[PDB]
């Protein structure tokens, strides 16, 4: 028998789940600081009034708050480094995020730069970011505390250590972070998430699926992630299209937010693999391409590559994904059983109108070697976590079949 | 639709799983202190040589080690308070446990008393222990760090905050603890666990089952515990009897240790209910009664009481336990579907020869009001977590049907 061996690492988590739990953001932030920077996008939290509420709760708590409403989707290094300067100029001591993955990741990055800076700065968030064998600057407990109120049922970021930051100079979009950048408190407010439009629901829903299906097939044993990852796929199958079709379907919103929370916990314990490794350089080189659509448009060729070069242990995992996707009934450890996950994936992608080749999003064949070097330089952990090897041209071939 | 609302709290966890992972106990302890007290039972870790190994690894690391090999099953306050005096006399700075729940709980208690003491003591572990409305002494970060190497696939204690300590004066056996008594590092070594005798395997295996089945039916929503709790019951059904019948069945040992780890994580997030509340006063008043046999001997009347006074939401949960116990195929939310969990429980109890009335263990009817007051005074959280109310005589009646 093959001995099972793993190390499970999961930072402390504190999750406040329910509708109206934004009311708690002030009291919880005060436990961690007296002067918050509130990190949000530019318009949607404002428009739907949750921004005003959050400011009200923080200040009614008695947390002085500087609003940084500058985060655009796929946050950049300049937006993070500028946010940290505001932290250092105003003497903020806790970073609060209200927004999707882009805001929560910018928030964690601001926490990192600002906690490790001198008085004015002398460091960039890129110093923490993987870049080939470049020795990264260690992320330490100096990282400012982060409070995360998520507004998407998508990235898991309210319960992960990771920030995903794009350098516009190199187009890298790596992820980085550890126990010191994991949010001290995570607020999941159904009243915010139920305002996601249909298409944002579907994109971020597919991100939930992408995490847990990759977490399950990552190389090695990771049993503590697996029941959460499986339950998440089962909730995606049962509830994501319900949420896309009726945003006011509260049970469907709750299950997607539970599933999104499973995915963050699962992505912390396990890790993503080749699908994320190649999806990030897509948003790096094409910053208006959603992360969840980049994932969707390359999923079928990658899943088919992993099954074809896999083994019995990997196939069994893909077979369990197929059962959870309702594309199959019995779990088995064969190439054929694993292939039904490809059938289930295509149905999911079709039900959510995510099945689009990379050409339809604006990606051009000329950018293949650029993105391929992007995946290995900035997402090397994902390539190494993939259940099968991929060479540099393995990845270029995958990109082209996704075209 | 019924809105879902919960708060999830899970302290940082670091789990080293595999065979031969006792080799890591020294390096990991050194990260937390230079002078450990090693908290073990009296004979079995010594006899099987893991005690010598642990001392060797700790000192070969360079951790000076004082052995406290005095823990008897169902640890008492005097054994904890005496262990803390040795900590304070020798200036130990990290508490290391190698043993079952009894050693890990004694270790956490030693960490608490010794971290909150003056120079010689002036405090008992009982000061931290629930006792009716007695204001308990707060358990703070002063708690010494705890390294836990478990030797049973039973209590979950290597990944819970809780210590269960008996006061011989009152016979109370409450549990207590929080984030500051959760082990900094948890080592799960298949080579130690595979030495559990058959009967200890079955007893501690049923403890694994008791945690997750109670965690699933505890009042309120607790979605982050549930997939782990379900997977644990599925592993108990598939592998516990294999482990009892062949202790060298390594796959069965691994799955039980994974299941035991699920149960600790799940018992931290959720909580136990009436079965544990009444099982503890049994070991409190009868200290040679195993915790897992006390649980077993009262399980059928309690599960039948919770189903009979339950609702659709509770019944659905018991129905999922029945499916996971292989006693049923479809999940439904009816009294009848939930009742098949009682059929599945009896099969499990019969396959492990745990089906014994309280009379067969030595419990006498005269002790019912004593144990009943024990459950409410010392295990009030479990009674309140139970999905249905129980009055003081509800509990006395349950005890008598278990006789
Ligand atoms: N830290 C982590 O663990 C991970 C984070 N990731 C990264 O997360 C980012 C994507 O985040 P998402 O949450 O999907 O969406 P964004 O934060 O970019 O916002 C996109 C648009 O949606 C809007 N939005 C968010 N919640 C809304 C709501 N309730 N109602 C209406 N609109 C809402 C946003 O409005 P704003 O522009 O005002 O911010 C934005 O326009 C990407 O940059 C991705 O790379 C992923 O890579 C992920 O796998 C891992
Ligand atoms: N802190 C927590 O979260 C919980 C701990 N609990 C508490 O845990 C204690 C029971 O622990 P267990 O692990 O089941 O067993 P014990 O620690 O008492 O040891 C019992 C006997 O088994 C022996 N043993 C343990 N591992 C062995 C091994 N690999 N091979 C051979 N023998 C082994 C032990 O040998 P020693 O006497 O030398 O210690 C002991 O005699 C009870 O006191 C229980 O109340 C439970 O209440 C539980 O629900 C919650
Ligand atoms: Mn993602
Ligand atoms: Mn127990």
């Amino acid at each position: 028998h093959m001995r099972m061996e793993f190390r499970h690492n999961l930072p402390s988590s504190d999750i406040i789940f329910g509708s109206g739990t934004l009311e708690k953001i002030g009291e919880e932030t005060k436990k961690w600081g007296d002067k918050a920077i509130l990190v949000t996008g530019k318009s949607n939290m404002k428009k739907l009034g949750f921004l005003a509420d959050a400011i009200d709760y923080l200040e009614s708590a008695g947390v002085e708050t500087v609003h940084y409403g500058e985060i655009e989707p796929n946050p950049t290094t300049t937006v993070v480094d500028e946010g940290a300067e505001i932290v250092l100029e105003e003497g903020c001591d806790v970073v609060v995020a209200l927004g999707g993955g882009s805001s929560m990741d910018a928030a964690k990055g601001i926490a990192m730069v600002a906690g490790h800076s001198a008085e004015e700065r002398d460091i960039s968030v890129w110093d923490f970011a993987p870049e080939g064998d470049k020795e990264t600057k260690p992320i330490t407990e100096k990282t400012l505390p982060v409070i995360a109120a998520t507004s998407t049922s998508g990235t898991g970021s309210h319960v992960t250590p990771y920030a995903v930051i794009t350098n516009p100079e190199t187009k890298g979009k790596p992820g980085f972070g550890n126990k010191h950048s994991f949010p001290k408190v995570s607020i999941v407010d159904i009243d915010i998430l139920k305002e996601m439009p249909p298409r944002l629901t579907a994109i971020t829903g597919y991100d939930v699926f992408s995490h847990v299906s990759e977490n399950l097939t990552a190389k090695g044993d990771h049993p503590t992630a697996d029941p959460l990852a499986i339950r998440a796929i089962e909730y995606v199958t049962e509830y994501l299209l319900r949420a896309v079709e009726d945003g006011e379907d509260i049970k469907a919103r709750e299950k997607m937010a539970v599933a999104d929370t499973y995915a963050g916990l699962s992505n912390t314990i396990s890790g993503t693999t080749l699908r994320h490794a190649m999806a990030h350089p897509i948003s790096g080189y094409y910053p208006d391409i959603s992360h969840g659509q980049a994932l969707a448009s390359i999923s079928v060729p990658i899943m088919e590559h992993n099954i074809e070069n896999g083994d019995e242990k990997t196939w069994e995992r893909y077979s369990r994904i197929a059962v959870a996707l309702d594309a199959s009934k019995p779990v088995d450890n064969t190439r054929q059983a694993a292939s039904k996950a490809v059938d289930g994936l295509k149905n999911l992608l079709r039900s959510l109108d995510l099945d689009k080749p990379l050409s339809e999003l604006g990606v051009e064949e000329e950018k293949i070697p650029e993105m391929t070097e992007g995946a290995f330089i900035y997402m090397g952990g994902g390539i190494e976590a993939n259940p099968v090897d991929v060479s540099k041209e393995d990845v270029k071939e995958i990109f082209r079949k996704s075209l």
